[PDB]
């Protein structure tokens, strides 16, 4: 799941957002990034 970083995951237009970022080290696809206002990974 982890719904809460990948469309639930707080983010803006464009931009980055430690959260995300450090859930998705943990989920191993590498780290996050803001766009088109969502959080979204590797």
């Amino acid at each position: 799941d982890r719904d809460s970083c990948v469309d639930k995951s707080r983010c803006a237009k464009y931009g980055y957002y430690q959260e995300c970022q450090d859930c998705c080290k943990n989920a191993g696809h590498n780290g996050g990034t803001c766009m088109f206002f969502k959080c979204k990974c590797a």
